[PDB]
């Protein structure tokens, strides 16, 4: 038994961080058969950074003004294009390390494993989720850029999150590897706040169905509620409203613990209500939200 | 800014990792140069777990007992021998992705990574310590046994960890690579509970460091104990004591904050009996004790 917070693997994806260099500039990219991505800012000075002309910056650019490093290899660049905010550099090689792969979107609530990186080497591994405001609450140190957010499957790497910049409230944003940023940001240094967080609702009933299963019962009470009834008070402290969809996804959970869905939201209800009065569950003493459904079923059923 | 739980890349374990067949019972092995490492117990039955001779259960099996699939390759066995309760398989192949590595036994309060394994194929990893009763509080499913814990300075793995069992609280128990156990525990199915656990008081510190340095500074203060009187107050809650070579070790923090350690210890002496109910810090509502002084120093600092 146990439930801890388990990242993926990480061996697929450390074998395609390289470094990326421009100018005065040090970041990661991500080394696909012969591209390799990083975020379109690697060329911006800090001048640039307040109101940068991308396209105008980078037609400036020749491939010699890349200097991309594999290890103790150097790779030569090609060419170069921009796809929205995430730059593709053009390598006359192609990386012998690239794993069966696919670019995603993911949407909030989300989970996946962030390979952190500095000067093109991993440095270690967390797992976390989109949160409903499109931020991560990620572990990031200047260098970071570059930094790439995935799950696998099976054996295949999809890559959903690549990581761009932090903000003043010390959460993380960033863009796919389509370069489409998550949320309403951009790649500019002017003031930028993420809005109110909210707690993933559908993740925490699924924590606390896997702490059914692990044999925690003492939260559990008698009580069934409507879904109406249950959002307007779960929304009274933050939390995400509960949709038909994240009740469905919750049915086999359900069934294998014989406990209905809107009965588990009645626990919650409770909860929130009560709070933890010194226990815990799973070893936590507060709610989790960075477990999907989806992870329940795979660490416990 | 910003502090999680932050395991090791694992890239480097997962080319070592092959799965090891006895009969019916199924797990995993460590592949490198030309031995696999595994738990001993895999040679034995049910009836054989509940009292085994592991020498002569050893000895009246050969190495066609022992199937090693490495991902779809076989491996053939050449020869078998036992190192405490590790068991050691030799292999007609030498792993080409053997890293640089070592062996290495930690202590209570240090951490390390730990690659969850299922049928030798890898499926998770994550970051955990070993707890000061020498359990680990891991998350294994059947079929775990045999993945390994290990650490990384510079491009060598320490190996440090081979899990073996579950104990009957959820916990869990394993040896070093060199078989010997942490802990008071045997690989055996016998009545076997972890003593009384306790928190690791200098991890804890280290983690409010962590916190000042990320902006959760509400609960410190002005105030100052002695070693004594905190080591007074941490017996009573079940919480290791705080050695001058703990205080040594949170110097860099001390100095990098201004919050000299017996100040900390003020703040976690009041922490400790006036609770949190439910206020956190760093997201969390208990006080964390699985992140090391040096673990916070290289992910805050990067040092
Ligand atoms: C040259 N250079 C720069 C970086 C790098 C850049 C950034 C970064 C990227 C962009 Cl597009 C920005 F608009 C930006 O201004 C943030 C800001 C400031 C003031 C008001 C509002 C806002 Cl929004 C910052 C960064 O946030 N980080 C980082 C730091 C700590 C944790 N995580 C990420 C790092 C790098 O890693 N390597 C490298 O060579």
């Amino acid at each position: 038994s146990g439930f801890r917070k388990m990242a993926f693997p990480s061996g697929k994806v450390e074998g395609c961080m390289v470094q990326v260099i421009c100018g005065t500039t040090t970041l990661n990219g991500l080394w696909l058969d012969d591209v390799v991505y990083c975020p379109r800012h690697v060329i911006c000075t800090s001048e640039d950074m307040l109101n940068p002309n991308y396209e105008d910056l980078l037609i400036r650019k020749s491939n010699h003004n890349f200097l991309v490093q594999a290890g103790n290899v150097q790779l030569r660049v090609i060419g170069h294009s921009m796809q929205n905010c995430v730059l593709k550099l053009k390598v006359d090689t192609a990386n012998p390390k690239t794993p069966k792969y696919k670019f995603v979107r993911i949407q909030p609530g989300q989970t996946f494993s962030v390979l952190a990186c500095y000067n093109g080497s991993p440095s270690g591994v967390y797992q976390c989720a989109m949160r409903p405001n499109f931020t991560i609450k990620g572990s990031f140190l200047n260098g970071s850029c570059g930094s790439v957010g995935f799950n696998i499957d099976y054996d295949c790497v999809s890559f959903c999150y690549m990581h761009h910049m932090e903000l003043p409230t010390g959460v993380h944003a960033g863009t796919d590897l389509e370069g489409n940023f998550y949320g309403p940001f951009v790649d500019r240094q002017t003031a930028q706040a993420a809005g109110t967080d909210t707690t993933i609702t559908v993740n925490v009933l699924a924590w606390l169905y896997a702490a059914v299963i692990n044999g925690d019962r003492w939260f559990l009470n008698r009580f069934t509620t409507t879904l109406n009834d249950f959002n307007l008070v779960a929304m009274k402290y933050n939390y995400e409203p509960l949709t038909q969809d994240h009740v469905d996804i919750l049915g086999p959970l359900s069934a294998q613990t014989g406990i209905a869905v809107l009965d588990m939201c009645a626990s919650l209800k409770e909860l929130l209500q009560n709070g933890m009065n010194g226990r815990t569950i799973l070893g936590s003493a507060l709610l989790e939200d960075e477990f999907t459904p989806f992870d329940v079923v795979r660490q416990c059923s």
